[PDB]
């Protein structure tokens, strides 16, 4: 009953925008795991974790909405496997 994981790196303007707080909100809502974070280039990086269908609804809130001031160019994925169980227990804003 398939688990994945994926890599995500979101491009654009992404911070002083407060991606980070939405992107758990809406990584929860949708009952994923994983982690967000800045990086030093800028962007917004981390993995999610859950079932294939979830997953793939957060990669497109990743690819067109994000939090409401951020204007992405391109959401980099990279990464995907199938898993045998989770490696987090909640999504944290690393921070």
């Amino acid at each position: 009953n398939t688990l994945i994981s994926v890599d995500y790196e979101i491009f654009g303007k992404v911070q002083g925008v407060f991606f980070r707080k939405h992107t758990q909100a809406e990584g929860k809502k949708l009952g994923l795991v994983g982690w967000v974070q800045n990086t030093d280039r800028g962007t917004v990086q981390g993995q999610l974790q859950g079932p294939i269908s979830k997953v793939r609804h957060m990669q497109e809130w990743l690819e067109t909405r994000g939090s409401p001031k951020s204007h992405i160019d391109k959401a980099n994925f990279n990464n995907e496997k199938v898993i045998l169980k989770l490696d987090y227990s909640d999504f944290q804003i690393v921070a």
